[PDB]
């Protein structure tokens, strides 16, 4: 069922990156410190779809693996995926089509990390780098996506993720999406990302 | 109510649909002066080349000096309402448009959504789009139609004398002409976050129509 949940996985900071503001900062040793949050869209708490299944820091940073489960968002990003020549492309050779999951990956690219944990924000792009968002229906191929990963920080992942809270409409959604078009560095910035991570559009949905 | 009643009144949009001095690389844009002329029942108006999308009518069509510019109108009631919701719920629009012009939501949102014009094909129809493939086809949007003929410097009295007379003259297009929704629409959107070049394009064609001056409520 395309309705079905949806895993979303990546990291919400990367250690080895030096953010432009002296707000994203957010080290290592704070970030262990702190280590269900709510999962939304564009920070918009009207708009909640799931929670956060998991998080956990590692090697090269904050490691975080959410699900979609909201009936009415998965419903609304059902009807707009068939209606979308990206997604009608379908993904790469091997990996079969899932509009639903593709839809979500074009439009949501990438992950934020909400507390100037509040909450982790399905957005365009994030504001810091390496924040890139990976769509899956199955959690440990979500994780596998990311080769910074290791056995022992996919243990830590399983053993955690192992009415409807979505208060928006396609309205919002659709406006939303107009401002994503105005993000400067938006695609620069999420090949940066996909870069980083090691994550490849040959291996996963990510449209970037 | 009425306030929203003045959101989704009729929004104009003009702009070239070809200009006579780019060469396009791909050889199935080329649209020359003399066969604009020779082909030169209002067309319909759609988004993105989707008949289930029809907004509006094309009011006018006239080859210029310049290029083939043309004037449509979005009238379609649940196509403007869907807009006129969307639009409150932008970040883009909330910021609004340069000091002077009026705030006005649905029309910045269109400007934001649909910067480009498209010709379909002897004429078939109009569709906006978020980029058009021909270079100079930025969409122009307003509630008044001199208005946004005056946004185009190129645009001779006389030219516009010429487009009036088409605008000032019911149409075979305006019920509802409208058979999509906000999830067609949605659909359509997250297509335009991963064409190519497109903000870089929407400012070469901005620059090129001369729009970039003539303050308008164009968002690239």
């Amino acid at each position: 069922q395309a309705v079905a949940p949806v895993y979303v996985g990546g990291f919400l900071a990367r250690y080895d990156q030096s953010p432009d503001e002296a707000e994203l900062l957010l080290p290592r040793d704070v970030v262990e410190h702190w280590l269900a949050l709510p999962l939304n869209i564009n920070h918009d708490d009207t708009a909640v779809v799931g929670h956060v299944a998991a998080m956990q820091s590692v090697r090269d940073g904050l490691f975080c693996l959410g699900c979609v489960t909201s009936p009415r968002f998965l419903e609304i990003v059902r009807r707009a995926s068939e209606k979308s020549e990206l997604v009608s492309r379908g993904p790469v050779s091997p990996l079969q089509p899932d509009k639903v999951v593709e839809f979500l990956s074009g439009s949501y690219a990438g992950l934020s990390l909400a507390s100037r944990f509040k909450h982790v924000a399905l957005c365009s792009v994030g504001r810091r780098r390496g924040t890139l968002a990976v769509y899956g229906r199955d959690p440990e191929w979500v994780t596998q996506r990311f080769p910074d990963l290791t056995a022992a920080d996919r243990d830590g992942l399983r053993a955690q993720w192992q009415g409807d809270p979505f208060r928006s409409d396609s309205y919002g959604l659709l406006g939303n999406s107009v401002d994503a078009l105005y993000i400067r560095e938006r695609l620069p910035k999420l090949r940066y990302d996909k870069q980083l991570v090691g994550v490849t559009e040959r291996e996963s949905y990510v449209k970037a």
